């Protein structure tokens, strides 16, 4: 086919799992799910790390078309929202129902914008109990998460952008 041999590109699959592999470790979450955005803001599992006894996703589409529609525009400034007991926040039907399986009990959203696009975004969950995310962690997790748009920056331009260097 081609004389190109795969070791010249990295597997996209691999670089997901230092992000959710770190946030587990560093942090010692019990539970964290991260899926990439879509066209049809429709997230994608392309990768999950969850303690054992847990249900694991992965190749899971979520459809939340509640905050990825309005809060997007708010996302794209950076903006977060953290609920340590999901039970005061989304009072909800379908939500509840929808965590409830999961039990899902937190609520960690940090935005993840490439080019000034929202290419993913990094979800952390507690499924044992609650958890507040001190402000700290935030910034651990934009610089954590900031360092996954490197990656995927790289790979979107690299052919042609800057031959002066
Ligand atoms: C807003 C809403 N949805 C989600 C999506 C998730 N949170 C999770 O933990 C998970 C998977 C484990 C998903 C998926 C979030 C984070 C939020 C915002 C948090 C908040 O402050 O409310 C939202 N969802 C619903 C229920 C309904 N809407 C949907 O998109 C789907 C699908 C539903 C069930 C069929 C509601 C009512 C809201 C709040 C509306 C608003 O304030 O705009």
């Amino acid at each position: 086919m081609a004389a190109v041999q795969l070791s010249e590109l990295r597997d996209r699959q691999a670089i997901f799992e230092t992000l959710v592999a770190k946030g587990r470790e560093l942090l010692a979450c019990d539970r964290v799910i991260v899926y990439a955005f879509d066209d049809n803001y429709v997230g994608t599992v392309v990768a999950e790390s969850v303690a054992e006894g847990w249900p694991q996703a992965r190749d899971q589409v979520i459809e939340d078309p509640c905050f990825r529609e309005h809060w997007v525009e708010a996302y794209r400034q950076g903006r977060i929202q953290a609920t340590t007991d999901i039970f005061k926040a989304g009072l909800t039907e379908c939500h509840l129902n929808q965590l409830r399986p999961l039990k899902v009990r937190a609520n960690l959203v940090v935005p993840m914008v490439i080019d000034d696009q929202l290419f993913g975004l990094l979800i952390a969950h507690q499924a044992s109990e609650p958890r507040q995310w001190q402000e700290i962690e935030i910034d651990q997790f934009s610089e954590l998460a900031s360092t996954g748009s490197l990656v995927l920056e790289r790979l979107h331009f690299l052919e042609q952008t800057i031959a002066s260097l």
